């Protein structure tokens, strides 16, 4: 689709068999979801934000269904104020900024 | 043009007749720049996000050019890590995300 920025850009995903709403975010490097349990292992990691640094989950190769459209890669799971979708998977989904 | 989000969306502004890099962020609510003597005044705000809130000057009615599209809003200053482009001003050029 087109969306535009009037609003937030927020989309329903689904993660580990849950919905979840998530916002497609090009400012992020990365993706980051709020607190949460995900199947398989997981590392520390850090990840900073125009506050500071956060402490982070890292889960590696994780399948995320964004608007329908499918993705399997980094997801940050932590104390995020927003569930956000960051460049490592909108590349996947094929997601460009156009003016 | 059409921006691909492989890399972090840099592009050239002209604000208060400076050039500057600055980040295209559907993310962002708002538009940040880093600290510059902008003349006018201005009001205090606190912007939040990953990590948590940082203190700006908030300056209203200021003229960004964006790729040779101009926008005018609400531009506020601070210690931000990184130029950034929100959806206030993003709105103003026709930006879109487009998958
Ligand atoms: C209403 O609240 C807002 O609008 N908050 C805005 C805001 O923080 N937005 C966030 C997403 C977001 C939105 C709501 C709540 C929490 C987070 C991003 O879009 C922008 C930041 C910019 C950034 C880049 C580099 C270093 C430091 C900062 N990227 C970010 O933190 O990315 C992380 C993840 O990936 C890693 O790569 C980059 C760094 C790592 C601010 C920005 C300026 C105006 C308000």
């Amino acid at each position: 689709p087109q969306i535009t920025l009037w609003k937030r850009p927020l989309v329903t995903i689904k993660i580990g068999g849950q919905l979840k709403e998530a916002l497609l975010d090009t400012g992020a490097d990365d993706t980051v979801l709020e607190e949460m349990n995900l199947p398989g292992r997981w590392k520390p990691k850090m990840i900073g934000g125009i506050g500071g640094f956060i402490k982070v989950r890292q889960y590696d190769q994780i399948l995320i269904e964004i608007c329908g459209h499918k993705a399997i890669g980094t997801v940050l799971v932590g104390p995020t104020p927003v569930n956000i979708i960051g460049r490592n998977l909108l590349t996947q989904i094929g997601c460009t900024l156009n003016f």
